[PDB]
């Protein structure tokens, strides 16, 4: 019969990943496994291990479709691929080790929303990461707070997928009843998540809330007057109801909320805040 090919540049087989990385903590612990902490033995360099048992071959090729697909993501505000092993029925996905963690994590230790201007580095750097994926044909499909990695530098890496700190909360409308559009709509949940801790319709009986997404008109933000009128704005637009007549990510690009943000400082100062109480 016709057949595939199991041969991968960016997976390796029949080595153990342990011979060359260390473990040396852990980050998470999700339905599809666990993240690990690791160092280099050769170089002591960082990694995030994300690590699988994977049942069936057609499980393992969709997930290496998604590592494949990542190795061609080279933009400086997404997670840096590494590569991955299949080993002993597991496969691992090495990144590079963003050692800020996650924008709701630091959230929920901190017990506080970002500040608009941390909200607007997160924005412009999230745009640019988006706009760089719809142009090569890759919709995200994963977008919230806890895809949103950070640096010690004050930049983040957005992750191609992550766990909040699963309802889904940030599902575009079209998708409730594939396409560019519907990472915008999760763009904008994001921001309210970031300026509120919690997405909207935390507070519900998960089971009513793709209901209430339907039903409802698009979430604003709870406290208007705390935030800037470019900020509103740019929600409103954001979340529209209609893919055809919401905003693309380069249109967004060029908003007044983001179009002038250049400097990551107000973000730096986030992490560097969050190392400090943990
Ligand atoms: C729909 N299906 C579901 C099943 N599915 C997959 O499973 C799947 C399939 C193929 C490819 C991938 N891709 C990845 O797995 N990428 C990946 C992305 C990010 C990381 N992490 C977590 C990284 C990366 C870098 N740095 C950190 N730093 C960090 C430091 C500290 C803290 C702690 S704190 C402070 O408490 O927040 C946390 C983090 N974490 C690891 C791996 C996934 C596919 C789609
Ligand atoms: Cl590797
Ligand atoms: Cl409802
Ligand atoms: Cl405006
Ligand atoms: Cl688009």
């Amino acid at each position: 019969s016709m057949r595939k090919s199991r041969e991968y540049e960016h997976v390796r087989r029949d080595l153990d990943p342990n011979e060359v990385w260390e473990i040396v903590g852990e980050l998470g612990d999700g339905a599809f496994g666990k993240v690990y902490k690791a160092k280099n033995k050769e170089t002591g360099a960082l990694a995030a291990a994300k690590v699988i048992e994977t049942k069936s071959e057609e499980e393992l090729e969709d997930y290496i479709v998604e590592i494949e697909i990542l190795a061609t993501c080279d933009h400086p505000y997404i997670v840096k691929l590494l590569g991955a092993y299949y080993h002993d029925g597991k496969l691992w996905i090495m990144i590079e080790f963003c050692p800020g963690g996650a924008v709701d994590a630091i959230m929920l230790e901190l017990d506080r929303g970002l500040t608009e201007p941390q909200i607007q580095v997160v924005c412009r750097q999230m745009l640019e990461a988006l706009n760089f994926l719809h142009s090569k044909r890759i919709i995200h499909r994963d977008l919230k707070a806890g895809n949103v990695l950070m640096t010690l530098e004050g930049d983040i890496r957005l992750a191609d997928f992550g766990v909040s700190a699963g309802t889904p909360y940030w599902m575009a409308p079209e998708v409730v009843m594939y396409d560019y559009k519907a990472d915008i709509w999760s763009l904008g949940i994001t921001l309210i998540e970031m300026a509120q801790i919690e997405p909207p319709h935390h507070e519900l009986n998960p089971m009513r809330v793709l209901l209430k997404i339907a039903k409802s008109d698009p979430p604003t933000l709870l406290t208007p007057s705390k935030w800037s009128v470019e900020f509103r704005d740019f929600l409103k637009i954001a979340l529209d109801k209609n893919p055809e007549t919401r905003p693309s990510a380069a249109q967004l690009l060029e908003h007044p909320f983001v179009s002038s943000i250049t400097s990551n400082k107000a973000l730096r100062e986030l992490v560097a805040e969050a190392k400090a109480e943990v």
